[PDB]
């Protein structure tokens, strides 16, 4: 009774995937949030059923990204569970909610995981999805993995909880720590899937710049050996990562320093100042000048590895960062100039 056949025209094409009739409709006034009696949107049915086209034309013109049907979903939940991709990107490239929960808490990362949608899962989690949220009766998106027997979504997921709370406070660190997550952890610098190890060498890298402490929990779980390896990686992200990790183990005390030396680290960062990416370069020049902090059997060993003469040669570097970060290194390895401080990914 309520509502006009315009609107009830439009909700019809977007749902049957007419997008020439979409479009005249719309030219024609049709409401683009035009809802039913359930508060379902042309959006919410171009998502439930997979019109990529549709859902772009819906949001160029005004179509509302988070609007909520009856029972709490939005298009996001309805475009995850289904495991259309590129809708659910060009959804959340469009300002929908990440983290929207339903009349029983369930957001959107809850209805990937159980249905086994990797790729989105890590698309949610990339966008700022709580790998931890809890729906009303408890179940987080790694329960409902778990209870559907998909077990990538469910590691992946595990590794964003320990991701998470490794970024936290220091109880929650040492309750990582206590749980025994390094061994996981560590075990995932070999894996393959490198949603994995950008998981693994997030956590890992930000335990180890909480104290020497937690560094050498993370020294004695054998971190050191997976990440020296893991920069020959082709992949920058990973590279950068790791090279994070070892600085801030090398931010350490000098038997923390001789670990990472021990490890083989000096003949891979010293190749690394050649990188192009001015990112990865910085990051090994600052792992060396960490290492070079320490005691003369440290900094003799930097010397041993030829990092004085790249590091002479970055003092003509374009990138000015890189220019101070040689010359400081320099100073500390040949004239007490050592002010130039530990550095430090937190």
């Amino acid at each position: 009774g309520p509502g006009s056949d315009l609107g009830k025209k439009l909700l019809e094409a977007a749902r049957a995937g007419q997008d020439d009739e979409v479009r005249i409709l719309l030219a024609n006034g049709a409401d683009v949030n035009t809802a039913d009696e359930t508060g379902f949107t042309p959006l919410h049915l171009a998502a439930w059923e997979g019109h990529l086209g549709i859902v772009e034309v819906l949001l160029k013109n005004g179509a509302d990204v988070n609007a909520n049907d009856e029972r709490g979903h939005t298009p996001l939940h309805l475009a995850a569970y289904t495991g259309h991709l590129e809708i659910v990107e060009v959804l959340l490239k469009n300002g929908a909610g990440v983290n929207a929960t339903d009349v029983i808490g369930t957001a959107p990362l809850h209805l990937a995981a159980m249905w086994g949608h990797l790729e989105i899962v890590e698309v949610l989690l990339k966008n700022g999805a709580d790998a931890h949220a809890r729906d009303k009766f408890g179940k987080t998106p790694k329960d409902l993995a778990e209870d559907n027997g998909n077990e990538d979504v469910a590691r992946l997921a595990e590794l964003a909880e320990y991701a998470h709370k490794a970024s936290g406070s220091q109880d929650d660190i040492q309750k990582l720590i206590r749980d025994g997550a390094l061994p996981e952890l560590v075990r995932e610098l070999s894996s393959p899937n490198e949603s994995h190890l950008q998981m693994a060498l997030w956590a890992l890298s930000n335990i180890a710049s909480g104290g020497n402490e937690q560094i050498q929990a993370v020294i004695d779980a054998g971190a050191l050996p997976a990440l020296v390896q893991l920069l020959s990686s082709p992949n920058e992200q990973i590279l950068k990562e790791a090279l994070e990790a070892l600085v801030n183990i090398a931010s350490g005390g000098n038997e923390q320093i001789q670990a990472v030396i021990d490890a083989g680290a000096l003949p891979a960062l010293v190749q690394l100042l050649s990188s192009p990416n001015e990112l990865i370069l910085i990051r090994a020049l600052q792992a060396l000048s960490n290492i070079a902090s320490g005691g003369n059997e440290q900094k003799q060993a930097v010397k041993e590895a030829g990092a004085l003469e790249k590091l002479e040669q970055l003092q003509s570097h374009e990138n000015e960062k890189i220019q101070k970060e040689a010359q400081e290194a320099l100073e500390k390895l040949q004239s007490h100039g050592g002010s130039g401080g530990k550095a430090k990914y937190k």
